[PDB]
């Protein structure tokens, strides 16, 4: 059993191209105000680019996890990226404001490139990794797709300024394309030379057993619901991670609803969410090392996001923009410290059954609520503003943390961890 100077090779080309898909993924939502103009559609055509993402993430995610299992780490890392590619590159031929099908087509391909994305985050970090390692590249590898949200909020408005010129406009988001498909480009082009199907010596002994050994997904899930907690669990996470999702996709509509212009000022708040939540994230991770309180630290920081989330719904309001980033990041590092949190709980309650399974259920979870709050809350903005549909994501919150309260700490990790030391 040896390491090898690879495996972070793969983790920054992996974490960048998940970066890139997760840039396309708000790459519309980001600009959210100037891609009505230049399409000349309706609000709700756009966000169903970043929602797109989301609808088809629920249906294929069993036959994509599927595919992994056969034909491995490295085609589902090739079909990632050249997803991404051919769908950054489609993109270019629907820069009119008549090819609006165009782009739906190249984000739908993009999409589909998610379903190779997000599954893989911790099942990269199990092959290149030993155990001490293990979860600090699972959340690098994580780090890179909230980096991409992060990234994808502050360039495309710094790239594309509001102006009504429909072909000044059309060049300069060819730029953004093009730069994001050459970026793509370059690293398929990268994964296809750095990514290997197998290291050449196994990395721990957790994994040299896996290869030496070598349920299924449909009984994993079934005996998954069994347990109520977990239940409890996964309609809290989609209540927490969905709202995340219908905030970030609806940012546009609300922070420029209040105030006119300052597209790349709301990108910035958008990182600020992001990178605040990178911060508190790792403060969380930190702190669950020393104390394992793992259900007070995530009642807290659920409510602590719903105290979060009701104190930047009505400071919103009064138009002073520091206060917004202020409460933004306040938020931001609880609801998305929430996150990678929620994943590390869910392995809590969930022990020993594979990572995988509870991840992705999770995972439907918030792109089944995210989808119901984008839904909703678009139409609760459109009929009666941009405070209800906050208001709406509180109560769904105080509905999430009063939730969270009945949660029993079932720790099996922990018995299990005690059961080999004693
Ligand atoms: C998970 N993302 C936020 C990257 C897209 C929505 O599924």
């Amino acid at each position: 059993i040896k390491v090898s100077r690879r495996r972070w090779a793969v983790v920054l080309v992996f974490s960048c191209y998940s970066m890139c898909n997760s840039f396309q993924w708000i790459q519309y939502g980001s600009i959210n105000n100037i891609f009505m103009h230049f399409y000349g559609v309706s609000a709700f055509a756009i966000d169903w680019l970043s929602m797109c993402y989301m609808l088809t993430y629920i249906p294929l995610l069993l036959p994509v996890a599927w595919l992994l299992e056969k034909f491995g780490l490295r085609t589902i890392a090739l079909t990632g990226s050249a997803l991404n590619c051919l769908g950054a590159w489609v993109k270019l031929g629907s820069l009119k404001p008549h090819l609006f099908p165009v782009t739906v087509v190249g984000q739908l391909i993009c999409s589909v490139a998610q379903v190779f994305i997000l599954g893989m985050p911790s099942r990269i970090a199990s092959v290149w990794f030993g155990a001490n390692e293990v979860s600090t590249a699972c959340s690098v590898a994580v780090f890179g797709n909230q980096l991409g949200i992060a990234i994808g909020f502050l360039v495309p408005p710094v790239l594309v300024p509001n102006i009504e010129d429909r072909d000044e406009l059309a060049y300069h988001i060819s730029i953004m394309f093009y730069i994001i498909g050459g970026v793509a480009t370059l690293l398929l082009i990268l994964v296809i030379i750095v990514f290997k199907e197998k290291p050449k010596y196994p990395p721990s002994r957790a994994q040299s057993l896996s290869y030496a050994l070598t349920a299924s997904y449909l009984g994993s899930i079934a005996r998954l619901f069994k347990n109520l907690n977990f239940v409890l669990l996964v309609i809290t996470y989609g209540l927490n991670a969905g709202a995340f999702y219908a905030l970030s996709t609806l940012l546009n509509r609300m922070v420029i609803w209040h105030y006119p212009g300052e597209e790349v000022n709301a990108g910035r708040i958008g990182l600020t969410i992001v990178i605040a939540g990178m911060l508190g994230a790792v403060i969380s991770g930190i702190w669950l090392d020393r104390s394992k309180t793992y259900k007070e630290t995530t009642l807290v920081v659920y409510i602590m996001t719903l105290v979060g989330m009701v104190v930047y719904t009505f400071t919103l309001n009064l138009g002073h923009l520091w206060v917004v980033f202020i409460t933004a990041g306040t938020m931001g590092f609880f609801m998305t410290g929430y996150l990678p949190l929620g994943f590390e709980f869910a392995v809590e309650l969930t022990y020993p059954e594979s990572e995988g399974i509870s991840s992705g259920l999770l995972n439907i979870s918030a792109q089944v609520f995210g989808i119901i709050f984008t839904i909703s809350q678009g139409q609760i903005i459109d009929n009666y503003g941009t405070k209800p549909g906050n208001i709406f994501l509180c109560v769904f919150l105080t509905l999430g943390a009063a939730l969270t309260a009945f949660i029993k700490a079932d720790l099996r990790r922990q018995k299990a961890n005690k059961e080999t030391l004693e």
